[PDB]
């Protein structure tokens, strides 16, 4: 299970999931809603997957957690146009994450 030293990451993830721009990223990108995603995106990532990995002890370090968060946003800017709703959401959430992270780093 998660080590207590990573509780600040747990909270950051919780706060990201509650964000108004979080809706595209709560669950894995859904093939029922869009085609060709995993054709392009080699390592999908989403907040639910991160939440379970963190809670079960699958992140040894905060940097691995941060790498998966940045992966959510990097995938988003890879697949989506910047002026699409999901693309704009990704830019918002990246700013939110980096501002939360810099309180600690
Ligand atoms: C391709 C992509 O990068 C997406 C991300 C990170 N997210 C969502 C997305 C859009 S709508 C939504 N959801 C609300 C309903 N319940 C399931 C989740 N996710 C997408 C696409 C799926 C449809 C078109 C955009
Ligand atoms: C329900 C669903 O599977 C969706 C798909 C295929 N696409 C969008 C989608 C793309 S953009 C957008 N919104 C802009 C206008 N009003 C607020 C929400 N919803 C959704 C929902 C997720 C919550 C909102 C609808």
């Amino acid at each position: 299970s998660m080590h207590s030293d990573l509780t600040f990451c747990e909270i950051i993830l919780m706060e990201m999931e509650s964000h108004d721009a979080a809706w595209p990223f709560l669950e894995p990108v859904n093939p029922r809603l869009v085609s060709g995603y995993r054709r392009i995106i080699k390592n999908p990532m989403d907040f639910s997957t991160m939440r379970h990995r963190l809670s079960r002890g699958g992140y040894t370090s905060s940097e691995e957690f941060a790498a998966d968060a940045l992966l959510v946003f990097d995938n988003c800017q890879t697949f989506n146009e910047d002026d699409s709703e999901v693309g704009k959401a990704g830019h918002i959430m990246r700013r939110f994450f980096e501002s939360r992270w810099e309180e600690f780093y």
